[PDB]
């Protein structure tokens, strides 16, 4: 599919999208990050470990370009350490990353890990941004509240990122964005405040690309089987006994601090579908339902009796909520070795039919194990 | 169009959409700010005539069977939205009940303007601003850390919708979705000559996300293009005239400030400046406006490329003391010098101006379909 395709977090995060970015990434010319910062830290194990931060995991596909986007907020440092880190473990790195100069900087007063100080900054319009490193000005207006060392080794990866994409897009390339954290995180339409500091959705992709709306072709939303969160605010799926640590623990769901679980959110799911407008869907870590009896799966919201539409922006409405379950029944076996859709259990077919027919989107990519290999691609 | 048209300014604002808005905002159900403040000053003329400001609130409101949306983008400076809506009202344009707010924007408040527009985005980014939803939250004078607002809370309360909802819900059931874009291209928080730009995206990702939506309900993006280049700010300014041309602009287009009176920076018409605009907006049509400002020139430059040291810039430059040193190549294009502020079909054009309007469509491979020739109402072209 020339143009570009997208790949977003549907929920709270760590749905586990590098295994989708990761085989999409091998179809792909260009890798691009378009909003957010370091801040969405993820790992992807291949034939040896490979820890991807700020750079566009899509690097592991030896041919592809990784590009950073106008609208990320960098802090040079932590960028190549990271990149150092890949390098020597053996991923060619330096000739395939492009960084828009209009990119922010994060800046070491930023971390008194700085990336919301960062677009203050910029809303500001008093942050600094990559091309300021090659200003002459540099010195005089940081010190109005080393990095020229790092000019240099950064020199050679900066583009106009307007220029490029632009480029890419008429010479017909195909082009992955790789969407930091998750909709429910995002700035405008997560559980303010307890969101990030910047677009987490479609829309950042967007900006942050500086781009067309026509040139979205394809927009797949990550949705893990069950909810997590990390942060503070209401979670109404929240589970905080058996079944909440059974998710954490066969779920490996721990940052080394445990992260909340609970049971499938399809409101919040509706919401974010709503938002994003997800062409297929990524459903991610199935397996980890394959020893459950019963599966309880959110479909409704009601306070006082009546059903509430959307998803409310006031967090006391939020917390008041009464959660309407469907139960489904599990299917009670290893899912974990299918490689076809017809393999999959009786079951495990309904749960995936159950939730695209409540969302009226279609489940693309079904993961079901910790493994690169261990995917079912639907269509 | 069912789905979304957009109209955003192409340079650095002051373009004069509303001529534009006017017309889209008649044939549409529902008329949309995204993103911004109450930062673009700009007014509609009806007829016995009657002058109607707009700045936070949508123009498309000229059309009385409208529904204006303020967007979950938008940064908003409750007293002055009501100051707007009472003087539109006590000149018989009925707005309350055709408003509706998204309780998800932003709060300009008091010490933000100690306009305030950058401080609150500034707030929004740091997540510890205040949204529409906390007007109506026991916390609020505590996190405030009043009277008055609580006030305008009772106000508002009628207009107060989930955006999302009321989006999807609009787009679903078919309405007609006008959005008009705040300042312009050259102004964007990302995209513009930073740092002389405005606190947030005034380009088309803005819309997608300040309404919520999805890129796939764009339907149109017609960008307004001034015959000529003006500035406000700072900065750069490549095609800038200091002398008889730049007087000459300023005076025939009226280029004065809309409160301050402090006259606008004028320059020739910049192509590299609309090529990246266009670059960023991915404009469907053009609009261009205040041609009949250039009437009287024998003859007219264009610019059509930058160089640095002799070798040709390719898009624009995002450092400024690049874009300072640019040396500027022009076309230079016959006048037609004749009053054109009375035609009212394309074919009534005379040779030289249909030459210009080519000219521009030519170089940006993009069709121009509206051009204002006239500060009225009625004084424009609708080339297809």
């Amino acid at each position: 599919p020339e143009g570009v395709t997208v790949v977003l977090g549907a929920q709270w995060g760590d749905e586990g999208k590098g295994k989708l970015v990761d085989i999409l990434a091998a179809e792909a010319d260009i890798c691009a990050r378009c909003a957010g910062g370091n801040n969405a830290g993820h790992t992807i194990v291949v034939r040896t470990s490979y820890a991807f931060n700020l750079l566009p995991s899509g690097l592991i596909n030896p041919e592809c370009t990784a590009f950073i986007g106008s609208g990320v907020v960098v802090h040079v440092p932590s960028l190549f350490n990271e990149l150092d880190t890949l390098e020597r473990k053996g991923l060619k790195v330096a000739g395939r990353l492009l960084v828009s100069d209009r990119a922010h900087l994060v800046m070491g007063f930023h971390q008194i890990k700085g990336i919301g100080p960062a677009y203050s900054s910029k809303a500001s319009r008093s942050g600094l941004r990559v091309h300021h490193l090659f200003d002459p000005t540099f010195p005089a207006k940081f010190r109005k509240l080393m990095y020229l060392a790092f000019a240099e080794r950064l020199r050679p990866f900066i583009v106009d990122g307007p220029t490029f994409m632009h480029n890419a897009l008429s010479s017909g390339k195909r082009v992955l964005v790789e969407g930091a954290n998750a909709l429910m995180l995002d700035l405008d339409y997560g559980t303010y405040p307890f969101v990030t500091s910047s677009s987490t959705s479609i829309g950042g992709v967007v900006s942050g690309l500086g781009i067309s709306p026509f040139a979205i072709k394809r927009v797949v939303g990550v949705i893990k089987a069950y909810t997590t969160r990390v942060g503070g605010g209401p979670f109404p799926t929240e589970d905080l006994a058996t079944v909440g640590e059974t998710l954490q623990e066969v779920g490996a769901e721990y940052g080394g601090r445990r992260r909340r679980c609970g049971w499938l959110d399809l409101v919040v799911m509706k919401y974010s579908t709503m938002i994003n407008g997800y062409t297929s869907l990524n459903l991610t870590k199935l397996d980890v339902l394959d020893g459950f009896e019963e599966i309880k799966v959110a479909t409704g919201y009601k306070i006082d009796g009546v059903e509430v539409e959307g998803f409310p922006a006031d967090l006391d409405r939020l917390a008041k909520v009464e959660v309407q379950y469907a139960t489904l029944p599990g299917w009670k076996t290893d899912i974990s070795n299918c490689k076809t859709y017809e393999e999959f259990p009786e079951n495990a077919k309904a749960y995936i039919k159950f939730i695209e027919d409540y969302l009226g989107v279609k489940v693309q990519y079904v993961g079901v194990g910790p493994g690169r290999d261990q995917n079912v691609i639907i269509f």
